[PDB]
This record gives structure tokens, sequence and C-alpha cells, in this order.
């Protein structure tokens, strides 16, 4: 139930975003000792309505990308537009 997506990113840009044409609520943060790097959770904002979440995370293999996985798919058209 899950794609997962790689969008190379300024390594100065710590801030775990991923532009994708849909709003989410940050709802999560995880560290942990074997990435560096947080992961951040999000829900759409169509939640509940619209099940999908996204988590995302750098690369432990290439960390000049961020790795997106969406878990789901929406039920609507994204709001930015
Ligand atoms: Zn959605």
């Amino acid at each position: 139930n899950a794609s997962t997506v790689y969008v190379p990113t300024e390594t100065s840009d710590t801030s775990l975003t991923v532009k994708d044409g849909f709003q989410w609520r940050k709802y999560g943060q995880k560290v942990t000792r074997d990435n560096p790097s947080p992961r951040a959770y999000f829900r759409c904002s169509f939640a509940p309505s619209c099940p999908v979440k996204k988590k995302v995370q750098r690369s432990a293999e290439d960390p000049s990308l961020l790795v997106a996985t969406y878990e789901g798919t929406h039920n609507h058209l994204g709001p930015n537009a």
C-alpha cells in the first residue's frame, strides 16, 4: 500500500519538507541512532476522509536525498491550486 519517491534536497535543508501539491498535518517525529536524522510523519489535510499518510527522512544511503513514503492514495483533488 506504499509508494516511495526520492527527492534530491539541499543538505542544509533539514525541514523534511517535500512539496507535492497536497496539504499535510505533521503529527509525529522520530529520532533514532541508525539514522543521524529525524523522520517526520504527516497525514493528509483531508484526513480522516482521506487515509493518506506521508513519512519523510533523509536517505541513509545517499544523504543528498529525502525519502518520501506515501501510504494510500488520495480520494480527492489536490487543494494547492
Ligand atoms: Zn488526501
